[PDB]
């Protein structure tokens, strides 16, 4: 960067010079009228080129040489390093006229050097490196570069900082600044609510850090000290990216200089950092567990001793909470989603928390705390990485349910969607919830790791499989056998397949219901690639209320305890053939092959009968992608 | 696509099949208790696969073959041509069970081949391509692909339509649609302020277009017509790019098939186009003028005559206009700034208009219409194209004057920044003109051409020019050579170069204004990549108020008439050696041997004094650069 310095007619300058910069200066206005020619001497470290009409020569520290003076004829005036107490900086212009070769004017110019740079760690290695020349931009994938901040999730101490990002105001210089400047940090009034930033304000009186910039706080002066200094600050994000929010946020520092009274002061040297705002990442199925949250009443006996007994075949802990006023009997699932962030050499789980009427599981977990039913979370899913035609998801694609565009029904709140969209890098998909009286895409699919492999099946709820099995079975002369055995309040409506099969219009029912599936289906295959071999479908069944929405007939087998190899399945209490469920025997006739490894598990018997409704709820957190989120190249908006 | 079509168990299935699709069909669901093979039949335009865990062999449309039945083997069912009156198209499959060769049962699938596509110039040459495979996405560059939309800035008539872009469904099939379905056009709510689609809904009873998508409407069911069809849509843009809009919009088209009553009809097949709305551009200096526009009082013979001449000499058109009750006396540069929009085969100029208190020239002109005196598009330009650290901006930078960030000075209102800023393809730039009492970058600096070549020059106002020049005067025995000869309101001041001169608190505030000057100069050297060699110092001088912000002390000779090589430049007047005034001939002395043609107009005689208000204006419309906007690839945000 080139910077403009004029010398002064009849009058010395005295300039700071930022290093990284340099100066031209015009020797023709100070000269006096009548002038002729110019010479010049200078400093150790001070270099002079003497440049006319774009031909530059170095200039000795004291030649004789002389110049003719012209407006096109100037100086260029470099430093190489940071002035100290031992400086003596300057250039001096000796003028004459055609007279005589005595000088008949002087001008001086007297410069201080300094080193200042507003430093972050914009290689993403975890230390703040020296002047990262692409500090100033934000650039995405494996060669990026750009500093990456966290949102805070949960006077101040230095220990309170320790998850904050890093920026250091490095210094070189002599004992003071010279009279008339100061160095100011500061930011925009728009950044304001998105960022915080930390200091220790008087290190001699202790090392107590205050908050310097942020809301009602644009801009701090900060002292400088000599020689060579380091000021850190710790720097926090406020929020996550949203609809009105790209991320991105940046802050200043500059060297003013007083002009006068009333004045405002000048911007001499401006640096300027940027940081991105990392954003929430959601955890699919497939990645390793970690803790399993489960919600239930106190008394539900036998689901707690399964799902005790399943995570025990693991090397997961297990979390277990009961119910609440203020929340819903599924409510681990329905208003907790388990998710993460993650900066260089920092990262943590961050839980999105959505209380159905508005505790916590943990100091470990960051919290973000906020209408229809398609607003639980049980209505948001993540694949497992795919690519599509060519375009890789390395974090996959969340997963939202809605209705159709035209049909009127049913949407999540824009500012869940709008939030999921901003965070970008796991690129949502609406699929078809709407057909379902709850509306969750988590009542009709999931996916599951395929043991030994680094691929997956989704697995999709069919009641065509269903009603195969059932016609199957009825063939077979097993018409008569029963449903619910064992469920009392169930008893007294005998369901058996034969009295199931000859209901014509819940066969119609269930045509319809088929039909949205597979309308799924073919989403499913599109945005995530997947291919009819990539699939397992699971026997379900449904009654349609007045709304014509589905609710399940007996428990949904698709919404399953995924734990790697080791998956827990709600219990079906299908028909009996040989004392042994055949929805049970079917499913582990479709899993069990592929090495999966399948656990029953009954969240209903403590309440005697099925209506559709579960009443328990489990949520897994999982390792965070081994993929950096910032190594990413998603598609420009 | 694949899609999904299930056989029904016990029944026929009808569908329709949208070329470029193909379907995915499960037999087994429909196959009869106990049985064991199936068999297929199938019509000479539609080709079946058996595919069976993943392999796929064609089968012929009379054979016998059979297949063990197994959810994992499928059917997969391509058609290349759209269905006519002569098709049956349709697959047959026979199920048999162990005990002999005779079907037990069989289950068809009928079919109606379509072609429907909705198509858009997504290539930019002007013409409605078939199906452009990247017409739903949006890419900017020379390979870019996507179509262009114009904002509209003036029951319907196709003429009235003639500047809007064309969208086409293209279909092909038999008489009628199959019973149950229908074509129906729609946006978002979100994009129904941003577009406006025309159609003839009723061809039969004359030509006229109706406003079919927009606000209040969101969709519109289409007529099917058979054989080869083609319906012709209007579209147009309703606003430009701003703060919350990128500019992106987007069309869809879907084929819906009925239910039952009370339940939404199913999206069968959606085709997609999205638009871009071209950016509002602004003409640089150098670009070629086309007509010159002026407004002054009545009676300022002076200057009208001297514009006349000055425009006699080029090729463009004069126009002049008259001061009026709502507007300033600069209106026509101040209220008014020239620009244009560009799609395939299509543009035209498009004036912004921000009148000061709330005419127009020509129907060739689009306008839109709409503080501080910041706020004036006096204080918007528009460089040359320029290459910045390798970075190129063909179509130039708008430069925007402003105030310091930390300062609590002037700024131009944010609707209009951020309206710039959303063009993208001007990149704007912010400078500091808050040392001016007006505020204008045009008080300043301007650019012009040098004549012969593709290079230009950037000219700054420069007092240290002025005090040089009226010192060496002085020197030469002119000191008491007087300013302002012939306006009999300034004859009693008496000013003088020796009155200038030894006004000791003008020379400070001057060489205050001077480093104001150097500011500017150091950012515009930064952004546009300049270096001394593509700098002319004009000399210029102020005057300061109680704020320290600066007025012109004789007329600002920067704010020139550009007209290829003819420039009207203000007349200064200056101080007169030999008879002619020093300030137009310093000025020559710096244009001249460039090829560039000087002519000084006077404004202001016609007032008999000058107390730093300009009291005409002049904007001269340009034809747009050569370089096509969508070829530029803009920094992601
Ligand atoms: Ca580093
Ligand atoms: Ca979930
Ligand atoms: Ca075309
Ligand atoms: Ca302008």
């Amino acid at each position: 960067r080139e910077r403009t310095v004029r010398l002064q007619y009849g009058s010395r300058v005295e300039a700071v010079y930022v290093l990284g910069t340099y100066l031209w200066t015009d020797v023709y206005s100070a000269a006096p009228a009548g002038a002729q020619t110019f010479s010049l001497k200078h400093s150790e470290h001070v270099w002079v080129e003497v440049v006319r009409d774009g031909e530059a020569e170095e200039v000795a520290t004291n030649g004789k040489q002389r110049w003719l003076l012209s407006p096109s004829t100037t100086l260029r005036v470099t430093m190489s390093q940071a002035s100290t107490e031992a400086s003596s900086d300057k250039v001096t212009v000796n003028y004459y006229d055609e007279e005589g070769s005595i000088p008949i004017d002087q001008a001086g110019l007297f410069l201080t050097a300094i080193e200042i740079s507003l430093d972050v760690d914009a290689d993403r290695d975890g230390v703040v490196e020296k002047n990262n020349p692409k500090k100033a931009s934000w650039t995405w994938g494996p060669e990026g570069q750009g500093a990456i901040l966290l949102v805070n999730c949960d006077v101040y101490s230095k220990e309170d900082l320790k998850d904050m990002s890093q920026m250091i105001l490095r210094t070189k210089g002599p004992d003071r600044l010279p009279a008339g400047y100061e160095i100011v940090l500061y930011i925009s009034m728009s950044d304001s609510d998105k960022v915080g930033v930390f200091y220790v304000e008087n290190p001699f009186f202790g090392q107590r850090y205050i908050h310097i910039l942020g809301r009602r706080k644009l801009y701090h002066v900060v002292k400088y000290t000599g020689g060579s200094a380091e000021l850190l600050f710790f720097v926090e994000g406020l929020c996550f990216p949203d609809e009105g929010f790209s991320g991105l946020v940046s802050i200043h520092v500059s060297l003013l200089e007083y002009m006068a009274q009333d004045i405002p002061l000048t911007p001499i040297f401006t640096d300027t950092v940027i940081f991105r705002i990392a954003p929430w990442i959601m955890t699919p199925n497939i990645l390793p567990p970690v803790s399993v949250f489960v919600c239930c009443m106190k008394d539900n006996y036998l689901f707690l001793k399964e799902v005790k007994n399943l995570v025990e075949k693991t090397n997961c802990e297990l979390k277990v909470c009961f119910q609440y006023l203020n929340r819903g009997d599924r409510w681990i699932a329905d208003e907790i989603e388990f998710g993460y962030i993650e900066a260089p050499h920092k990262g943590f789980p961050v839980v999105l928390d959505s209380p159905r009427d508005g505790e916590l599981l943990g100091p470990d977990f960051g919290y973000v705390t906020r209408v229809t039913s398609l607003d639980s979370f049980g209505n948001l899913e993540v694949s497992p990485p795919v690519t599509v035609n060519g375009k890789t998801y390395p974090l996959g694609r969340i997963l939202i349910g809605s209705s159709f565009p035209l049909s009127g029904g049913r949407r999540m709140t824009k500012v869940v969607r709008d939030f999921l969209k901003a965070q970008q890098v796991q690129a949502p998909v609406e699929l078809y919830s709407d057909w379902l009286t709850v509306g969750h895409v988590d009542e009709f699919m999931s996916f599951v790791p395929i043991p030994g492999t680094k691929k997956f099946l989704l697995l999709m709820a069919s009641t065509s499989a269903c009603y195969k099995l059932f016609r199957e079975k009825q063939k077979d002369g097993h018409g008569e056998a029963i449903m619910f055995k064992g469920l009392g309040g169930m008893s007294s409506k005998r369901i058996t397949i034969n009295k199931i099969l000859s209901n014509e219009s819940l066969v119609q029912e269930n045509l319809y219901f088929q039909r949205c599936l597979d309308w799924n289906r073919d989403i499913l295959k599109k945005e995530l690639g997947l291919t009819e071999q990539d699939i397992i479908d699971l026997p379900a069944l449904f009654k349609m209320d007045e709304d014509h929405r589905a609710r399940a007939f007996f428990p949904n087998m698709v919404n399953m305890i995924v734990l790697d190899k080791d998956l827990g399945i709600p219990k079906p209490f299908g028909p009996q053939v040989e004392e042994e469920c055949c929805l049970e025997m079917h499913v582990r006739g479709l899993l069990e092959p592929l090495g999966l490894e399948c656990t029953f598990i009954d969240d209903i018997s403590a309440y005697h009968k099925f209506l559709g409704e579960v009443h328990c709820g489990t949520n897994v957190r999982r390792k965070p992608f081994t993929f950096k989120w910032w190594h990413m190249v998603p598609s420009r908006r």
